[PDB]
């Protein structure tokens, strides 16, 4: 057996091999798929589909026939257990009663969060955290190294570590210049009235793009806003996750939207697939995300930048396939 310590700071002990893995977290799901794991899962996350995005099945079409035995903060033991699954991984706020129903059958369960940062705050959907980007950039690394070694896919963990990355130092290079009275000031619209404040990849995605989240100086983590506040914020660029497609029409048609200034000048932006400004860092938003965005916000800094031979490479390595645009 190994010892492995999870992203909640907990001493696991799992089997040598992994070969009937249980994924109730949906960005854990996404690196097990880029890591070429999927073989050595049985069951996933019930609302995977709402999660990853309808055309998710695309990339991942195993996914379709899984076994589907709990969600990111509830579990269904009897339906669990039938599945014979050797490790559960977690979403890190996972209620503490779902964590003790897995251990008290005694599963192994692994913790996931994709952050290191305050060891106090590591278990909250909602973190307050001194250095946001370094507790990210750290967990990320930390978060693909530890499911890796769970799975025994190390080399391709590595590589996507780099990967992910590899056009971090060309963001910086690029946009080192832009102060603060001219960063993008931009909003993340999820369905209703959803957006990310502090704590969040979200407003680390806007600054490596040379953006800044209107949301992040007033209200933690993810929550309901109201329009009010949206209209007080005025973002200049509204984005909309690829997930939630339904969003852009939505706003487009509100007629209460209609004088904010990224209405007026039409930019309101369904982002790409793989350019997900979620809640918590994924390898491929740092990667091709993050110069997506650099590249829309500022053209004519990246006219060198070949996105779409990027995103290409990208997909052929770890989803196997081609990007497909919708």
């Amino acid at each position: 057996d190994r010892i492995i310590t999870d992203q909640l700071d907990r001493k696991v002990t799992i089997p040598d091999h992994i070969n009937r893995a249980v994924v109730l977290q949906h960005q854990t799901l996404n690196i097990a798929v880029q890591l070429d794991a999927t073989k050595q899962i049985v069951g996933v996350l019930s609302n995977w589909k709402k999660q990853l995005g309808k055309n998710y099945v695309r990339l991942a079409p195993e996914l379709e026939n899984m076994a589907m035995p709990g969600d990111l903060n509830s579990v269904n033991i009897e339906s669990l257990l039938a599945l014979k699954p050797d490790v559960v991984f977690v979403t890190n706020y996972a209620p503490s009663e779902m964590i003790k129903q897995i251990s008290d059958v005694n599963i192994p369960v692994v913790a996931i969060s994709l952050r290191t940062g305050e060891v106090g705050e590591k278990g909250k959907l909602n973190p307050t955290l001194t250095d946001e980007d370094k507790a990210y950039n750290d967990g990320l690394k930390q978060g693909i190294e530890l499911i890796a070694e769970v799975f025994e896919k190390k080399q391709q963990g590595d590589e996507l570590v780099k990967a992910a990355f590899a056009n971090r130092k060309l963001l910086a290079d690029r946009l080192g210049d832009v102060s603060a009275d001219k960063r993008v000031r931009t909003y993340m619209a999820n369905p209703d009235l959803g957006t990310y404040g502090s704590g969040k990849y979200t407003g680390l995605m806007m600054e490596h793009a040379g953006a800044y989240n209107v949301a992040a100086a007033t209200i933690k983590g993810f929550k309901q806003v109201s329009l009010e506040n949206v209209l007080e914020w005025n973002p200049a660029v509204i984005l909309v996750q690829d997930r939630y497609p339904d969003v852009v029409p939505q706003i487009l048609n509100d007629q209460g939207w209609a004088n904010i200034q990224a209405l007026k000048d039409k930019k309101v932006f369904l982002m790409p697939e793989y350019a997900k400004a979620w809640g918590y860092p994924m390898p491929e938003a740092l990667a091709l995300g993050e110069v997506w965005l650099a590249k829309a916000l500022y053209p004519q800094r990246f006219q060198d930048v070949d996105l779409d031979k990027m995103v290409n490479d990208y997909y052929q390595k770890f989803y196997r396939t081609s990007y497909k645009p919708d």
